[PDB]
């Protein structure tokens, strides 16, 4: 969830290690699209959705 024009956070559960990156969005949808673009490009697209247990976003395989 992104209130207005704020930044959101996204964690990648890569393969063995996990790292965090962030991006800015307007609405939750916006955030997802931006984060997805980046992760898709790379090649990590399985379970790609968000977290509401510390307002982060996440991608797992």
């Amino acid at each position: 969830l992104t209130p207005a024009v704020t930044t959101y956070k996204l964690v990648i559960n890569g393969k063995t290690l996990k790292g965090e990156t962030t991006t800015k969005a307007v609405d939750a949808e916006t955030a997802e699209k931006a984060f997805k673009q980046y992760a898709n490009d790379n090649g990590v697209d399985g379970v790609w959705t968000y977290d509401d247990a510390t307002k982060t976003f996440t991608v797992t395989e």
